[PDB]
């Protein structure tokens, strides 16, 4: 594993579109 917390960043990208 390296950094799955990045996937949670996708939730931020889904915020303001």
């Amino acid at each position: 594993k390296w950094k799955l917390f990045k996937k949670i960043k996708f939730l931020h990208s889904a915020k303001k579109f």
